[PDB]
This record gives structure tokens, sequence and C-alpha cells, in this order.
């Protein structure tokens, strides 16, 4: 009897009710019990990336068998659960001898399950080898495929469930978890866990993280009930001032206000302790109506019979409508406690977690969306059909316009080098990311070959996992017109499908991305242009068709247009670029202007037509924030006093007046 202490009986637990539902993964189950039955190679492995619930597929399975629901062949098995713990706690392979033994005792009514299948196979327990092939034991694997490419039994691969699955899986656990936290969650906070935990947290998986959100607000929410109320410490402090003051002085007066506040303080606390105890009976009704619904589910499996009408007519009714009443009632009387955990209390902990402020997290995207052009311009200056063309494009999408299975937008950024188009990528992907760091920037200079496609995908890929870690991110394709041919191939497919499948076979989501991709081709003609302020995109088309095949100009949503940069333009960009500088030195308490003529300066260093705006920064680094670093340094320069920058010479100084 080495699986008493060695094992937890799953279908035990099933059979007490004391396993949490298992909503959907119809087809898994159904698959793994197809190959339970196998004629051979029958035992199945669960193979997924950790917390996409391949255990709650078994537990699934589980509660199957206990209902009957399954195939007569598995009716009356038995699931148990290796614990890799019990076992560690010579010893380790005399103690699988044993369990090995007591699973060939029964011979095929009890199916083993092993979580982190690698551990056993891989500490490597070479035992186990024979019972898989002679019989003696029925198993079910749980590893992840990184380990079962290690140790490459039937292939049962378990995806991770979308947004839509992960919430009809947490509307499924929610009275349990309602009941487990004792506490209420709002639906809209299920959505919101869901959304949010897919968004935001990268490295972790669905529908776990999202269940993490849950829980943690849950936490935080009971920790919230049990405390005392703000009003009620408020008033203990005041009344325990006025009582101070009052027995130094000994006014009367104030012993009035000390009765009246007395008073009060009194009628609240014992306001809070009335809604404590409607909590309370909240809390108790639900947790027996639960013992109800396991206990009719008991009375379905051996056959009691008034018990089962008694149950379905006459308990959990009453006890749902006074529970649904009382929750009214908590509707009524609940004032000084909440304990309703919405979407604001989710976004509180995803805001613990990333470090996201979460205005941002729930700011008014219709709002955001209307104002894009205004949003862009704050950091790109100039390029106004470039701006309307993205804005559009991109409310066309968000709209739901448009064709739900492509990205969020694609473009062909067209121009000179240093016009902004980059600053154009940076500027989206800070407008709807949330950062410049939710970019994926990709040099097509590097992949002109086969080695290219190869590269780039799999054979992993440098664009695959970049997208698989960041779903929600600008993809910037640079000089797309080096591009080796069979890549474009792959850019098509996203560009359609929306999606991609790499050298490993697994599709990479690619409808929450924004596609950018620039190319030098139309320079010579664009800079020779500006003719109308439209006809251009014809006149350039002329030569996009030369490089270009009808399927690529068709599948873009818009094909932008960059124009060289006006005198004032550099001169706002030399501005922007003063900024940062400006703000570094507003934090040391330094004030700086800079005159006209410098800002011209500025404006002519940092400007010529082929590399466009490059220069400038840099041009400031060198002319600028030297010669200042070294006053300031130096001690010439004093904080309190306004740095005015002009112009010495033909060379820029730095003064205080
Ligand atoms: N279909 C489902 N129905 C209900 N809960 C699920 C489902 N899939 C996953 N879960 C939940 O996800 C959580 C973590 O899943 P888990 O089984 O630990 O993932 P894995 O074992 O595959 O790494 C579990 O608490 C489980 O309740
Ligand atoms: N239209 C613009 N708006 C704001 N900054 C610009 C603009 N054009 C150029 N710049 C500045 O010039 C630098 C280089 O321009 P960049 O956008 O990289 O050109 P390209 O897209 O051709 O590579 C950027 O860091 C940016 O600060």
């Amino acid at each position: 009897q080495a699986l008493k202490k060695y094992t937890i009986d799953l279908t035990e637990r099933a059979e007490q009710g004391k396993l949490d539902p298992v909503i959907g993964r119809d087809e898994e189950i159904r698959r793994t019990i197809q190959v339970l039955q196998r004629r051979t190679k029958n035992n199945p492995v669960l193979i997924g990336e950790p917390g996409v619930g391949k255990t709650a597929i078994v537990e699934g399975l589980a509660q199957r068998i206990i209902n009957g629901e399954v195939p007569e062949g598995l009716k009356g098995r038995r699931v148990l659960a290796l614990d890799m713990g019990a076992l560690v706690a010579g010893e380790f392979e005399e103690r699988l001898k044993g369990v090995l033994n007591d699973l060939a005792k029964q011979e095929g009514n009890v199916i083993l399950f092993i979580d982190a299948l690698h551990t056993m196979v891989g500490d490597a327990g070479n035992m186990l080898k024979p019972a898989l092939a002679r019989g003696e034991l029925h198993c079910v694997g749980a590893t992840t495929l990184d380990e079962y490419r290690q140790y490459i039994f039937q292939k049962v691969f378990v995806a991770e469930p979308s947004v839509e699955d992960t919430i009809a899986i947490l509307r499924g656990l929610k009275e349990r978890y309602e009941l487990h936290h004792h506490v209420q969650i709002t639906d809209p906070a299920i959505v919101a866990a869901a959304t949010l935990s897919h968004r935001y947290i990268a490295d972790r998986q669905l529908p776990d993280k999202a269940i993490d959100l849950i829980d943690e607000a849950a936490s935080s929410i009971r920790m919230q009930i049990d405390s005392k109320p703000e009003e009620l410490d408020r008033l203990d402090r005041r009344i325990i001032q006025l009582k101070l003051e009052q027995q130094a002085l000994m006014l009367d007066m104030l012993n009035e206000e000390l009765s009246d506040k007395e008073r009060q303080y009194s009628e609240l606390e014992e306001e809070w302790k009335a809604e404590k105890a409607s909590l309370s009976g909240t809390q108790t009704i639900k947790a027996e109506l639960e013992q109800a619904k396991i206990a009719i589910e008991q009375a379905r499996r051996v056959g009691d019979l008034a018990r089962m009408s008694e149950l379905q007519y006459g308990k959990i009714p009453e006890l749902e409508k006074q529970l649904e009443a009382a929750t009214q009632l908590e509707g009524k009387t609940m004032r000084l406690l909440r304990n309703k955990v919405t979407d604001a209390e989710i976004a509180e902990v995803l805001a613990r977690w990333t470090g996201i402020p979460v205005s941002r997290m729930m700011e008014s995207e219709r709002e955001k969306l209307l104002r894009m052009e205004q949003e862009l311009h704050h950091r790109v200056i100039g390029q106004n059909e470039a701006v309307d063309a993205v804005s559009n494009a991109i409310r066309r999408s968000r709209a739901g316009l448009a064709d739900p299975n492509r990205p969020i937008g694609s473009f062909l950024f067209l121009g000179p080098t240093g016009v902004g188009k980059t600053e154009l990528c940076k500027a989206l992907a800070n407008f709807m990311f949330d950062s410049d760091e939710a970019m994926v920037r990709i040099d097509m200079s590097e992949f002109m070959e086969k080695h290219s496609v190869s590269r780039l995908v799999g054979a992993g890929g440098y664009l695959t996992e970049a997208v698989r870690r960041r779903p929600y991110s600008v993809i910037l394709l640079d000089a797309v017109e080096k591009a080796h041919p069979d890549v474009f191939n792959i850019l098509l497919q996203v560009l359609d499908d929306g999606r991609l499948t790499d050298g490993q076979g697994r599709t990479v989501d690619f409808r929450n991305t924004v596609v950018i991709m620039t190319s030098n081709l139309g320079s010579d003609l664009i800079q020779e242009r500006f003719l109308d302020y439209a006809h251009m995109k014809e006149l350039v088309l002329g030569v996009v068709s030369h490089n270009f095949r009808p399927e690529f100009i068709n599948r873009i949503d818009e094909v932008v247009v960059f124009h060289p940069l006006g005198e004032q333009h550099i001169a706002s960009i030399a501005q922007i670029q003063l900024k940062r500088l400006y703000k570094r030195l507003e934090e040391r308490g330094y004030e700086i202007h800079i005159s006209d003529e410098a800002l011209k300066l500025l404006s002519e260093n940092g400007y010529d037509p082929v590399y466009g705006a490059r220069p400038l920064k840099r041009a400031i680094q060198q002319q600028i924030e030297n010669p200042l670093a070294q006053q300031i340094l130096s001690g010439e320069l004093v904080p309190g006093k306004v740095i005015r920058l002009e112009v010495n010479e033909d060379r820029i100084v730095a003064v205080q007046h």
C-alpha cells in the first residue's frame, strides 16, 4: 500500500465533490480517453506549457469516470496522482518498486498520473521501463514539450485557451472561488482578469495567470473586509484626542461634543457588527448550498430516492432563494464593507505586478483614438499625411470595419532618411502599446539569404519568438526591398492569416500587432517632388510596381509617403530634442532658454538632405551638452540662475546674465 503513502486518489476526491469544475477541454478529454483504451502504446501524455490546465484535464477525466460518462471500459477505474514529494522524504528506488507492485496488483483498474513526467525518467528512475511494455502499469503523463523533446506513449497536445475560453473557464470556477474567498466576484472582473493578464503578463500563461489575478484581488478584498473601517478609526482617534484635552483641562462644551461623538461612534460600531453578521450569514448558507449540491451528486451515484427530489425541489432552490435574498440584503445593508471584487481590483493587482500606472490600463480608448493625430503630433513633427493615413487605418481596424484575422495595421513607409519614419513607429508603439519598448525592430539588410528566411522563422526564429513574448508590439521591417524572396511569402502569410506557423509547427498570433515596412526606393522621386499634395502616391506607385507584386500593394492598408523637412520643421525637431536636456536640468534647478539664432545654428548643423535630421541629436550633444557639462562641473554655472544659450562668434555659448 505505497499508494496510500505515495499517491493522491483523484477519483476519490472527485467522488467527494472536492475537485473544482472543469470547463471546456471536451476534445482533449475525449482524446485522452480514446488513447487510454489504446491497443498498444495506450497510455497518453499531456504536453503543454505550465498553467494551461493539463492537470485540469486529468481531474476532468476523473470526474467523468465518477459520473459514469466514460466508455464501459473505463467505468469503475481509479485515477491516482503520484506525488514526487513523498518519495524523496536508496529509499527512492525501493518505494517506487513497491508502488509498481501495488499498481501491478489490481492489473488495470488503476490509472497512474505523473506530473512533470521528465523528473521520474530523465532523477531518471530506470525501473519504470519494464512496466510500460509488460503492461503492469497504465499511466498518463503531464510534461512540457521541451521535456518531451528530452524524453523522445502517445502524444496528446494541450493548447493554451484563448481569452474567450479563459472567460468561460473563470465563469465556471466563479461560484467555487466566491465560496473559497468569502467574496463576490464581478463578471467585469472576470473579463478584465483574462484580458489584462493576456495583454500585460508576457511570461505566464492562460488561464493560470488570470486565475492568479482573481485570487490575489480576492485576498486583497478579504483583508479589506476584516479590517476596521476608516470612519471608526477616525472617530476613535478624534474622541481619544478630545478625551485627552478634556481630562487635561480638569471646559464642559467639549464634554457635550465628546458624548455626541461617542453616540455616533457607538452607532457606527454597531452598524459595523451588523454588516459583518450579514456577510457571515451569506457565506454560511452559500457553503450549505454547495454541500447540498454535492450531496445530490452523491445521491445520483448511490441511488437514494425521495432524497434527490427533496433536494432538487426543496433544499437547493430554497437555499438559492435566500442566498440571493441575502445578497440583495447585502445590497441594502452593505456600506462600510465592500465584498465585491471588480475590474478595478484586478487592475490594482496587475498594477502591483507590472508597474503600469493603471490610469493607462483603463484610460478611455475612444478618446485616445479620436484625438490620435494630436497625440502622434506631440512627438512626430510634420508629416501630416503619414499621421492621417496611420490614424485612419488604425481607427478603421479598432472600429471593427476590417478583417479581424489580419494585423491591426499594415503600412509601407516611403521617403528619404531622417524624416521621422522610425519616429512615427516609436510614437505608435508608445501611443497604443504604452511604450517604445513594445516594438520589434528587424533590419531586412541582414536577411538577404535562404539562411534569412531560416533565421527569422526557424528550421528559434528572431520574429516568432519576439511576437510570442510580446503579442502587442509595433513590428518595424526596415529596408524591406533588400529582403530575400522567400521572406516576402512569410510576410504575406502574416498580412493575411494574421498568424504565422514557425519551423516548430506552432502558430504565432500577429493580430495584435501593427506591421510597418520602410523603403528607400521612392526616395529620389519623392525628394524630386514638391507637384500636388496628392498625385505623389500615383507617381511613386509607378516605382512601387517595379519591385513589388500586386499582392503586396493590395494587402497593405496604406502606402505612406514621407516628405523632406522644412526649416521650421527642423527647428521644432530641435526644440523637442532640447526638451529632455531641459528636463534633466530642471531637476537640478537649472533654467535654460535658447536664442533664436542659436536655435538656427543647431538647425543648420543638424540637417543635411541625405541623412535628414539624424545628425541633430549628437549635433546638440557636441555643441551644447559638452561645454554645458564643462561649466556645470566648473561651478561657473550655478542653479537658481537662468542659463541663456547664445552665439559667440559662430559657436554656441552658455551664459548667466
Ligand atoms: N478547462 C478548465 N476548467 C477549469 N479550470 C481550468 C481549466 N483549465 C485550467 N484550469 C485551471 O488552471 C489552473 C492551473 O492549471 P494546471 O492544471 O496547473 O496547468 P498545468 O498542470 O497544465 O501546468 C488550475 O487551477 C485549473 O483549475
Ligand atoms: N518628423 C520628425 N519628428 C520628430 N523627430 C524627428 C522627425 N524626423 C527626424 N526626427 C529625429 O531624427 C532622428 C532620426 O530620425 P528617424 O526617425 O530615425 O529617421 P528614419 O525613420 O528615416 O530612420 C530621430 O531620433 C528623431 O528624434
